[PDB]
């Protein structure tokens, strides 16, 4: 029993306009399934923001602020669901993470770290990231900003925290992106908890990127907020 | 100048579960380019449902919410949104439509006639469906359901418009629904006005759909509620 | 019980290179089951070339030469398959042809003549092809050529031919064509027998072709040859 | 200057029928592009094949023939490559190789080592391979078959032959395969020539594959023949 996910974000272009991609994400618990208190169909908006950046890119301040829900609009049917309320003791109220990032993008290798803090329950966090090996990037650094924490989304309907429950064991993650110029990027992920401290050990490895196209010239200038829609499987 | 859309929606299976689909819309205006107060970026969600069913799905009732936003969450960067501000005044907060499809989904052909009643600026819409030829039906009603009104959404936080406002001339969509099991149906639409009444006129396009999947066998229930996110282009 | 097929095909842009697309075909059926003699995994080689145009694409004519085939390679296993043999006699050897057309392309409304005239047991045909309606096209005239033949497909080495046992029945085709860059273009198809004339019905409903992109700006010419992979399924 | 590939392959199924899945491909050289001879657009047909398997698929010897060819059939315009004529001295008519593999399906993940020969002007070849880590494997061995050799494709008419020509430089290649049913797997290869062998070294990462779909649950049957259709740019 996981969760997965779908969102379409859109990159913003110079120039004006948008390249849409879509998101098929897998999330997998490393908790038992008896233990787990599965929520129902549910959103989560996010707002992805570039605070800093430096370095031809080699260095990036991201700042997430997440926020689920259930649909809120009246029904003319029974679907109250509704249901809700989760607790999760070993995630405080102010959490700080690690990350270590490989992958390739079109033939080019590159490593990456990065350190931060945000409030969980809040929905809010903040990424400081290094770009350490294969800097600098020939590549828009903007795709690889969704990589970066599923820990981080409020919860405030009741709705059932799937990730927050999953500690101390953990979960994964792992994500088909699809951009609609030809671009695919894969990534999988691992959620630990070890001394309080949120590891997080990614992998990208992305395809395809058309050369003469945004991604590759880095005409691109963030992202538009988003909705994910997330529901439970097997 | 125009509005493209991009939701993914879940479908619920007999069974539990669900197939999901990616919906590519472009909507486009009658009314000139100059004369229309085009939004940003913004959000809409709905919940789609069947209130009544009969006759092997010969007969379908159909209600609507729709309700439009831009992101409430708070932005570390300038991006106030909010814009916004449009009256569109051939439209009364009481609306009456009609309408007529003809299609194809994998080689059998059919049409349908309708006729509903809803609240534009509050969102909700119903519609009475008759399938008048090619019934019964091989496949599931489900992947028409959103083929038969962007007229009723809720435009609060004064966010323009682009549907009412292009009245009298009317608007146009058309559609490219992706599922991941391998099905894909197009549609073309055309809305006006004549005489006070909203006037829908639709032609489907499906195919590839698989014959031993949920679809076709029917085993489907209905839609979730789901996210559009709705930006403008050329 | 029917043939499936998949290819991809390359369209020669203005500039060099080349925006690939993808075909998905279900080709089904009107003579029952019983009665036909199913093939196995199969390819057919086509080249597709405008032989000429006039009028602002407004008049084309069409050559293509298509020829199946079994993998000649030799197998390390027992593959054979080899098997083979099949004679349609409905379908003499000098066949003439009648085509009408209707359809959408980024709400752009037209229609579309033609006759010709080939050896479908040598694979050849050529097609004479009148824009009766909503000409001049604002799109590219290629994106259509591969929905004006199954019958003249020269099915050597023995390999059943699917289309030619078909007669007098008929048999229907429905595919979608997935451009690369965005566009996605579906046509449904029925083939028929009447008088010793081969009659072709199709419709064409085709969205999302980027505005800015060489398919709307006409800057194409001609597809390269291709190899199409035929499948039975239920 | 590189060239890109494009294929649609057939997987056989426990029961009869097929999973379809897409192929794009990149390949790129090492060696630089004045000392190049590229070819024009072409196409290869292989067929794959499954020699022996033993211990749940934690050994697998696999065989493939490829031949490479242009577009036999006569074309009604002036375009016959034709060209072709490359020769490379460094590559014997007999080859050995050695291959490391290293990879993520569905967040399950294993290690491969392999060694064959064959005849590169041939176009045939070998490959014993063993799964070294995270054996036995909850996935179709099958859909790593395509991960294990571009120079042994037998380049005759005369093509020039692209990835014999990079030697010793090397080459690299990257794909994307998409399944139907939802499955997406990337991999990445980096080819080398040291002391007259080839050397492999490969890296998986394939995602969102539906659990109780064929892949997962093994019941797959080798892949039939296929054609890539192969193109230069840039
Ligand atoms: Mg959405």
């Amino acid at each position: 029993e996981f969760l997965e996910g779908r969102s379409d974000m859109a990159l913003k272009l110079v120039g004006g306009g948008h390249l849409i991609c879509n998101l098929k994400t897998t999330y997998r618990s490393k908790k038992p399934a008896k233990n787990l208190k599965m929520p129902g169909v549910y959103y989560v908006d996010r707002r992805l923001e570039r605070i800093k950046e430096a370095d031809k890119e080699t260095y990036v301040e991201q700042h997430e602020v997440a926020v689920a829900r259930y649909c809120d609009l009246p029904s003319k049917l029974g679907h109250k669901g509704g249901t809700g309320g989760s607790m999760s003791e070993l995630i405080t109220e102010n959490m700080h993470m690690k990350l270590y990032m490989e992958g390739t993008v079109n033939n080019h290798h590159f490593k990456c770290t990065s350190e931060g803090e945000g409030k969980p329950y809040e929905g809010t966090q903040t990424m400081r990231i290094k770009v350490v090996e294969g800097g600098p990037l020939p590549f828009a650094f903007d795709i690889l900003a969704t990589s970066f924490s599923k820990t981080f989304i409020n919860h405030t309907q009741g709705i059932p925290d799937f990730f927050k429950q999953s500690f101390p064991e953990g979960f994964t993650w792992e994500r088909v992106t699809t951009y609609e110029d030809g671009g695919v990027l894969t990534a999988t992920q691992d959620t630990s908890l070890q001394d309080g401290c949120l590891i997080y050990n990614v992998k990208i490895r992305g395809v395809n990127f058309p050369s003469n196209g945004p991604v590759m010239q880095k005409k691109t200038l963030g992202w538009e907020a988003s909705t994910e829609m997330l529901y439970p499987a097997d």
